[PDB]
DNA sequence: AGGACCC
DNA sequence: GGGTCCT
């Protein structure tokens, strides 16, 4: 178990996609799906025009007046679409971990052995390619790491037709050998195509970055932190002393994230299953007065009792989340976390009370499920 | 409870 | 407007 063919599967404009299928009038007219004064992201068409995902209306209407807006502040389509598509990925090998709702992982290496053991002595020199090669890289057929991530690409195609054919949705997937790089790889050529790396190219992709942001892994405030040391390529990254890392960061963040800037990322896959928490938010700024608001509460509560039944297990925990206004204090949400009694397990006007209380121990009203069973 | 990361 | 795991 040394060596591993990765995909990452990444679906184009995700909830425009939906809402494209929904309202197939919205076809070649340029889409924004807005969320609050967020164009949080748009169809191929709208960016052709100039509106980028997370533009604020104002800015994406004078940009694209002619500008299709529908609302996706509820997910719950958007979030139903999202488990058909691990479903469909969990069905060609079953350790599949999501990312968001429009990503996923799937370690294909078993799936790649086993079907090179099926081929003869003689087909293998006919193993071709399906997609895109990162960089334009020549093949070796006689080298078996680029035989594997062929037959990897090969399998990347087959589950984005299968996506295409059973779900109706577009989306691009890398083939890599580790999922820093799939990840990296799958973005290269968009919409709707796929890319494999090959490990001679593995510097070149690294090096393609402009900052150390764009790597998974390393954050807004670990940017900003390296920046500070005068960290700003990837190389600097490479380059820079292990111990002023680790004597700043943390052994743990330093180490792992100088890896990264290598194209080195040893992390496995994991099966993401059934979710950890079933949360949902209510976002109205200025308009929580104190008191008054827990109308909102009762109905962040129904939709949620909806959801968190339809699983099947049941969750043992309750958390209420508030925003406070102000200044720019630029991070800074609270919670009150309770169990949930063991009577109101096997329902809303307990639960209600449960939240009024947690509230008054304490913008944004949010409810949250988690620690199911 | 809160931090940091991700989409 | 969601979601993950770590401290
Ligand atoms: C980053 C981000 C994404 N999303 C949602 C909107 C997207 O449709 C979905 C997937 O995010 P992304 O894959 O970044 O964006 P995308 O699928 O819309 O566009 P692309 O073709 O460039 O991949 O997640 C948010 O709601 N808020 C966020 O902050
Ligand atoms: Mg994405
Ligand atoms: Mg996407």
């Amino acid at each position: 178990a040394s060596s591993r063919v990765i995909v990452h599967v990444d679906l184009d404009c995700f909830y425009a996609q939906v809402e494209m299928i929904s309202n197939p009038e919205l076809k070649d007219k340029p889409l924004g799906v807005q969320q609050k004064y967020l164009v949080v992201t748009c169809n191929y068409e709208a960016r052709k025009l100039g509106v980028k995902k997370l533009m604020n209306v104002r800015d994406a209407k004078e940009k694209c007046p002619q500008l299709v807006l529908v609302n996706g502040e509820d997910l719950t389509r958007y979030r139903e679409m999202s488990y058909k598509v691990t479903e469909l990925l969990e069905e060609f090998s079953p350790v599949v971990e999501r990312l968001g709702f429009d990503e996923n992982f799937v370690d294909l290496t078993e799936m790649v052995e086993k079907r090179l053991q099926q081929l003869q002595s003689d087909e293998l020199s006919a193993v071709t390619v399906s997609g895109h090669v990162y960089n334009n890289q020549s093949i070796n057929l006689l080298d078996v790491l680029h035989i594997r991530l062929l037959v990897g690409s090969q399998i990347a195609a087959e589950m984005r037709e299968a996506m295409y054919n059973q779900l109706g949705l577009t989306g691009c997937a890398g083939v890599a050998s580790n999922k820093l790089l799939a990840k990296l790889v799958s973005g290269v050529f968009k919409p709707n195509q796929q890319t494999v790396l090959l490990p001679e190219s593995c510097q070149h992709l690294i090096h393609s970055l402009n900052h150390i942001k764009e790597i998974p892994g390393i954050g807004y405030k670990t940017a900003k932190c390296l920046e500070a040391l005068g960290i700003n390529s990837v190389r600097d990254l490479q380059t820079f002393s292990p111990k002023i890392l680790e004597k700043e960061l943390g052994i743990s963040v330093a180490q792992r994230i100088q890896k990264l800037s290598f194209g080195e990322d040893n992390s496995p896959v994991i099966l993401s299953g059934p979710p950890q928490s079933f949360s949902e938010e209510d976002s109205f700024k200025k308009c929580s007065s104190e008191v008054e608001a827990k109308n909102k509460i009762e109905e962040l509560l129904a939709s949620l009792l909806n959801r968190v039944c339809q699983d099947g297990r049941k969750p043992h925990t309750v958390r209420l989340i508030i925003r406070r206004y102000s200044s720019e204090k630029h991070y800074g949400r609270e919670s009150r976390q309770c169990p949930i009694p063991s009577h109101v397990i096997q329902v809303m006007t307990p639960m209600v009370d449960i939240l009024m209380k947690l509230f008054r121990n304490m913008t944004l009203l949010s409810v949250c499920f988690c620690n199911l069973k």
